[PDB]
């Protein structure tokens, strides 16, 4: 007869880093400006449904490096992550499931953008704002 | 100055009959035996995709199963039966007409009769690809 041998399926996505192929080899990236609850946190189930159907239905994704910082201390990709045009950062945080964090000169071009979208989502009470 | 956006790709876990797993400790693409699934941009190809997706994603146990046969094709994909907590991948779409029997090669074929019912079975049913008029009309 023949063998069944465990594996274990991959994950591209794992909150706010992702797995990318760039300049045609696989490079783990870490949303700037960004902290995305966990899985086992309120709201995580739903910040990773929605990161990843923005990704996965995307035709084309781009990644933006900021001035300041290439990568962080642990090896990762700092970037803004585009799928079709639209900041996945950015949507994020307007969503209400994701908040700013991390922010630092050099690698805060887009700061207001995020403060904004992060300002509309706390007056509508959405989602992480909707909590006590 | 304005920051550069550059291009770059979404590395998939689940891409067409490609699987990328962890086996032995090293990530992998294995290439589904015996089978031939339509791509994303063909009919049902969105489809056998979500069902593929669904089996494997919720499956908290996935087995690899080798066959006799050539063990990497001449793309560096392992060669295998894919296990979803004990169900076949392989069979399954076969069976939900989502894929048809392709590339039944000897030595590489021990399960070619489960799959070859699989797929007779498909069509009398009339499901995903086969419920097109004349899609068993061998074009
Ligand atoms: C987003 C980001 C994170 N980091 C570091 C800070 C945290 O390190 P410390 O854990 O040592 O405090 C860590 C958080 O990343 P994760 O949220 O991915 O874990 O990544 C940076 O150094 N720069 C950045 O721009
Ligand atoms: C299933 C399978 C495919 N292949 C090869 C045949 C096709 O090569 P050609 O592209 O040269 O025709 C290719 C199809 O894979 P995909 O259907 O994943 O693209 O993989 C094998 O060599 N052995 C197999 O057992
Ligand atoms: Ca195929």
């Amino acid at each position: 007869k023949l063998h069944k041998e465990p594996a274990t399926l991959i994950k591209a996505i794992d909150g706010d880093t992702v797995k990318l192929m760039y300049k045609g080899q696989p490079m783990t990236f870490r949303r700037l400006l960004v902290d995305t609850p966990e899985f086992n946190e309120k709201y995580g189930p739903e910040a990773s449904a929605f990161t990843k159907k923005m990704v996965e239905n995307a035709k084309k994704i781009e990644v933006e490096f900021d001035k300041g910082q290439r990568t962080d201390k642990y090896g990762r990709g700092l970037a803004y992550i585009y799928a079709d045009g639209k900041m996945v950062n950015e949507a994020l945080v307007r969503q209400g499931l994701a908040k700013v964090a991390y922010v630092y000169k050099g690698n805060n071009t887009h700061e207001q953008l995020l403060r904004k979208a992060e300002a509309q989502a706390k007056k509508e009470k959405l989602n992480i704002w909707s909590e006590d």
